[PDB]
């Protein structure tokens, strides 16, 4: 399966599923990394592993169609299979989320459904819970809604910020994120027709 994998900045978790889609039973191929933001450091990542990247400015475009509608083109010209959305942070249109449908995934630093949205550390430290972690999902319209392929819980310690906070959480991300990649890449989990998660 080919895969594009969209990014707003440093580039981690990309580099954690180049790593992945590295080994030799991998079913999974990343072809493009596409980023709505200049001079990221996923983007240095991505170069650096020889893969081809687009910058698509989401600030040029009208409104989220037309901007997702560039996102598309590039998909297409690559023929892309899957979409992994890792620290990418914009929402995406109706239309888009319909027609890669069972076919787009996210990861999301808490885990679901509580503290959605794009402060969960935040939300998490304020709350006070003691468990946190991470989710990867397939992408729906309805946000950080979308149905739920691995989870993983990660302690908040006393005293913790977003810095060292976020900083455990992603040691778990960089776990699942490759497992649930090549889950939905080799078609041993797919979005079924009744809307809940299929394992095969
Ligand atoms: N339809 C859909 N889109 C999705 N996108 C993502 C990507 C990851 N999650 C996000 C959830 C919420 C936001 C959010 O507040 N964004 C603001 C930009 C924030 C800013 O800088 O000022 C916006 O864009 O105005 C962003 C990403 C998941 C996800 C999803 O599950 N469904
Ligand atoms: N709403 C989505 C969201 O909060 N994404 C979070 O942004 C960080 C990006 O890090 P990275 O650029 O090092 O992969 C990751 O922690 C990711 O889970």
């Amino acid at each position: 399966a080919r895969v594009a994998v969209l990014i707003s900045g440093t580039g981690s978790n990309l580099q954690a599923l180049i790593d992945s889609t590295r080994e030799p039973n991998s079913s999974a191929q990343i072809d493009i990394v596409i980023s709505n933001k200049a001079a990221v450091a996923g983007l240095d990542k991505a170069e650096r592993a020889g893969i081809p990247t687009r910058v698509i400015n989401h600030k040029l475009y009208k409104n989220r169609v037309e901007f997702d509608s560039a996102i598309d083109l590039v998909l297409e010209e690559f023929s892309i299979d899957i979409v992994c959305l890792a620290g990418f942070m914009r929402i995406l249109s109706g239309p888009f989320v319909a027609k890669w449908n069972g076919k787009m995934l996210n990861i999301h630093p808490s885990l679901l459904p509580s503290f959605k949205g794009s402060n969960a550390h935040e939300q998490a430290l304020e709350t006070g819970v003691t468990v946190t972690g991470c989710t990867v999902h397939f992408v729906a319209e309805d946000v950080d809604a979308g149905q739920i392929i691995l989870q993983e819980a990660v302690p908040v310690k006393r005293g913790d910020t977003v810095a060292t906070l976020s900083e455990r959480v992603k040691l778990a991300e960089h776990k699942i994120f490759p497992a649930a990649l090549q889950l939905v890449a080799s078609g041993t989990v797919q979005l079924g027709e009744n809307g809940k998660i299929c394992w095969v």
